[PDB]
């Protein structure tokens, strides 16, 4: 069984179409989940809750009256609403106020690792006028999440070839081509439609996940690396507000380089990815990202263990190989 | 808006999931539309109506009570139910009993030309046990409807290039790769999962249409050719039981060859397509299809006029060109 969105809207002023969509879906009493910084975009009568409240106290019969959940804001607002909808057995509507990650339209819940699959949101309502004005850092981070499809798909193919893992060529090429087109737009344009093209790309990626019934087309080694970084932040109680997308971008730079070494046909791939990220002002080094080199290296060595998913990392990098990789790609 | 299916089920015994799916969609009063040969698969107590009977006297408050339409059967049952759902402003559930064309999951209504866009079905319930047993000719025809994505996409790229028509690389490559995968499966395997792979491909193709908001990834000059054939059958009152997919398959052979003349990198594409069609016993010649060579030639010369859609046919083939084309590809 494949669950996809029913409705997808990407346009200026889309936020005003919430009610139209609810009506189309025969829904009447949403619970809105949002953030403190995004509450200003919530202009309607519906009940509103902040994702903090929910998160501190998951478990509930408190939510009995709602026939759906609307997640408005950033990745965490969305992710939290998605999870909540799942727990309540009701549809989820995704209303991103930025373009920072591919959770927007994905069936993936990433509240706490390990992440799991639920239903894709029933609707995606992406107001590009709001998104255009979101903090630049979040838009830049979104690029990180998109370029990662490239290594995710490379890693998927690899897992197919070397471990006979189940693979779909048509899903993979869809996911990959989304990334390719955005890279090529970023490298050849004035960027005046970047926010638009980025949100379309992120939504496309979520659909790819749904259709493949797997995060494989959107998540591979580069994501393992990012999760490792997250683990280490928590562990060492580091105070670094690096974004998910940013970490994935840097991850992709390095993992694309590993794939390049083994396959001369991909010559210049890692450079092109790095360039695309620089062009939109996403970080490409550990220093810009806020991390000491030892954390990057530790994250690399542990990345293959984060999940049971074969990638170009294979059975793992040594500290020495990790250091080399990170040096050669300019991450440190 | 992009409107896509919500639920997609492709598996043995899927027909028994209708109740479950209706419940998930909070739908409770369907009208079932079916055919005389497929009524036997309607094992439920819903109201049932035959498409032919609805088709003659179309235009209605007879149906005010239903909250959805379920189309069960072949292309025409589905196409009729889809149309009806659209007229009533209610969701359509698609329940194919064969795999004969891409109307299964598409937002296209093709009752009579010109065909138009509506909503994608809200659910696709494809029982591969039923479909496996459908008349072999219909399964063979389905291949015709799949390979046509290749020329459709070639024609789309050409319209982008030459007329600046709106184009999506990621949708196009998805649609095209679906066809490639299935061709490759057909040429490499024992065909024991062909029905299953075919249904998945046809559904994928419908999703591609939805996502592109256009029939472009799935319908080009080859489909024009097929419509022209249909026009001529009606006009000369020919009694030829040729299927839509069959006609598209042969169309594809010829249109590929036109693309080949201008782009040598594609050379041999049309022969591979021909081979794939032969491997599943779809017709590849006018004689197998049931037509006289003059009808083929006339259809070719009129195809570009069937709709306002720029293709490799451009402003049209002369009868002499048409004959050469059909001769050079072995169609006549
Ligand atoms: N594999 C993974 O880990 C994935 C995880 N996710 C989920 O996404 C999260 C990351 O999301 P991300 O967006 O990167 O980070 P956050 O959701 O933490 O967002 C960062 C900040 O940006 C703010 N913000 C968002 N939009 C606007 C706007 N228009 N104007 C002003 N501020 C805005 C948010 O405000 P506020 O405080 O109001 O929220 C938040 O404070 C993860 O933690 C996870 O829950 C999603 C995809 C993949
Ligand atoms: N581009 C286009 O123009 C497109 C058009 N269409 C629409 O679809 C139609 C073509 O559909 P297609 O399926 O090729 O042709 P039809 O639906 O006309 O015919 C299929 C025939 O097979 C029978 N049948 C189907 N499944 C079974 C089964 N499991 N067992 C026994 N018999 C079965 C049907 O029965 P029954 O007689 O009971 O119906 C029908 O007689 C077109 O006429 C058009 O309306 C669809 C997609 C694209
Ligand atoms: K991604
Ligand atoms: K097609
Ligand atoms: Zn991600
Ligand atoms: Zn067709």
């Amino acid at each position: 069984i494949i669950v996809t969105p029913r409705y997808t809207i990407i346009e200026d002023g889309a936020i005003n179409k919430i009610e139209e969509i609810l009506k189309k879906l025969n829904l009447k009493n949403p619970l809105v989940i949002t953030g403190k910084n995004t509450k200003k975009y919530c202009r309607f009568f519906y009940d509103i809750v902040y994702y903090d409240e929910i998160l501190n106290n998951l478990e509930l019969k408190k939510y009995t009256a709602y026939d759906c959940v609307i997640g408005i804001g950033g990745g965490r607002s969305i992710d939290t609403g998605k999870y909540l909808a799942y727990k309540l057995g009701i549809p989820f509507i995704s209303v991103p106020t930025t373009a920072s990650n591919d959770g927007i339209a994905s069936p993936i819940v990433s509240i706490r690792q390990p992440s799991f699959m639920v239903d894709a949101p029933i609707a995606i309502i992406a107001d590009t006028e709001i998104i255009k004005k979101s903090p630049r850092r979040l838009l830049s981070a979104g690029m990180g999440d998109i370029v990662s499809n490239i290594t995710a798909v490379l890693d998927w193919k690899l897992a197919y070839k070397e471990k006979g893992e189940k693979y779909s060529e048509s899903s993979a090429i869809f996911s990959k081509t989304i990334a390719k087109e955005l890279i090529s737009y970023v490298l050849n344009s004035d960027l005046s439609e970047y926010h638009n093209k980025l949100v379309k790309a992120l939504v496309g990626s979520g659909i790819a996940i749904a259709i493949a019934n797997s995060s494989r087309p959107a998540s591979g080694s580069e994501h393992l690396f990012s999760h490792a970084l997250d683990k280490l932040k928590e562990e060492y109680n580091l105070n670094i507000n690096s974004l998910h997308g940013e970490q994935c971008g840097i991850g992709t730079i390095m993992m694309s380089y590993l794939h390049e070494k083994e396959n001369k046909k991909l010559s210049g791939l890692h450079e092109k990815i790095k360039m695309s990220l620089k062009k939109v002002d996403a970080p490409t080094t550990a220093k810009e990202l806020g991390f000491d080199e030892d954390i990057i290296i530790e994250a690399l060595t542990m990345a293959h263990k984060i999940r049971n998913r074969w990638t170009i990392l294979r059975d793992g990098l040594s500290r020495e190989e990790a250091r080399k990789l990170a040096e050669e790609t300019g991450v440190i």
